[PDB]
């Protein structure tokens, strides 16, 4: 779905039109989604920016292509969950819909070989990441959440959960990476729960880029220019 | 492999010659192995006790059967890693043998529903466990593990990984429950690297009484009388 080198301050991110799923066994492509993920990622890290959060996002490099920082990435996937859906059902008996007494932080290695396993803090650990990093990254994690819940329930939107990565930039500041967009985040209507993220293209729900595009209008107020 | 009430404050714990591995789909019975493993439970909770660790044994009712304390039970497996074997291998891209730079604690839903899936501190706050009891929770599983790898070491064993439960008394504390055996340990002979422990049943590695028998006789330093 989506990184093209330029020096050593700084990368190019292009987002695609490609979309793959369940560990890359379904594959499709939809026109424009590179386009709507682009401009939402903008956004979003924008919003988070102005709230003092520090992304890598530097700026737009026309069609659907970000300058961002470069970074020694850290090797997780972090996952914040507001409410129980896709692979939370199978770690507690809860049903789809259930509002969480408070958020969820999971930690995943990135790692294909093993299928992005779970992990904790202890595990972290042996991956070379201290204690006090993890409580950072989580610390951040949790208030982006509030920020983007907060933003995004001012528009009839639930943020379900989401996905973050992150990086180490060269002052060994903790550093908010990779993309946020309908790609990595749940987003439901708030009054039908309604899906409008890549769980309409993960369980044939009906059409990724009509219910991108309404994300994109209700997001910004304005329907997709292309 | 094992609970008969008596009353309020204690029930019957008794170990049964039974056995099962990978979620039940692996059944056989072991002669003398509920001997064995109730035995070993005593000498360990014994040897803990003396070490400042409160454990629910209270005394010995003949045959296979102990008197235990009774507990709000935790709805959790502890799993304590020194060295990487088992479902570790999925988690982490180390091989069998690898020594780990310090102790890997890992935490399980106890559900069989859900097949006991690990989870993090979140998911044992949704579940009714506050941060504070999984804290004190883990830094007893580390201080278990800290007395048992010692005592165990200075006998030509190495404790790879062992699992733990806990429930809470009536004066609200923490108190370490179930077994500690064979079955719920990785034991490996500090020379040859052999398994004397569950593993030889689960991965059909010889004679499973044997094994059993060699750390009974190894620990206590008289062969089993049964
Ligand atoms: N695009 C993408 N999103 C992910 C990935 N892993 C987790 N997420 C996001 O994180 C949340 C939780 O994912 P789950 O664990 O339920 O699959 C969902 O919003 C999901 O979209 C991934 O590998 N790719
Ligand atoms: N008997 C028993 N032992 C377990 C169970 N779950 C974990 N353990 C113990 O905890 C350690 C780690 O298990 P693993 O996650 O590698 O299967 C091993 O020593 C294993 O014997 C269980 O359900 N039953």
């Amino acid at each position: 779905a989506k990184m093209i080198p330029i020096d050593d301050d700084k990368l190019i991110m292009e987002f695609k039109d490609d979309a793959t799923a369940f560990d890359g066994t379904k594959k499709a492509r939809f026109k424009g989604k590179g386009w709507l993920n682009a401009q939402l990622s903008v956004i979003f890290f924008k919003l988070l920016e102005e709230h003092g959060i520090k992304t890598h996002f530097i700026g737009v490099a026309g069609g659907n292509r970000l300058i961002v920082e470069k970074l020694d990435m850290y090797p997780l996937e972090v996952v914040v969950r507001n409410v129980v859906a896709g692979s939370l059902k199978k770690r507690l008996p809860l049903p789809e819909g259930y509002e969480l007494p408070e958020p969820i932080v999971e930690l995943y290695y990135k790692n294909d070989e093993l299928h992005d396993p779970m992990i904790n803090y202890y595990h972290a650990k042996v991956l070379g990441i201290s204690l006090d990093e993890i409580k950072k990254i989580e610390e951040i994690a949790l208030k982006v959440n509030e920020i983007l819940k907060d933003y995004l329930a001012k528009k009839g939107i639930i943020l379900v959960d989401f996905k973050l990565e992150f990086g180490k930039d060269k002052n060994g500041d903790i550093v908010l990476a990779d993309e946020i967009s309908p790609d990595t985040c749940r987003f439901w209507d708030a009054k039908t729960k309604r899906s409008l993220d890549k769980d309409v293209f993960r369980f044939d729900k009906g059409d990724l880029i009509e219910a991108y595009k309404e994300i994109y209008e209700r997001i910004t107020g304005e329907k997709p220019e292309f």
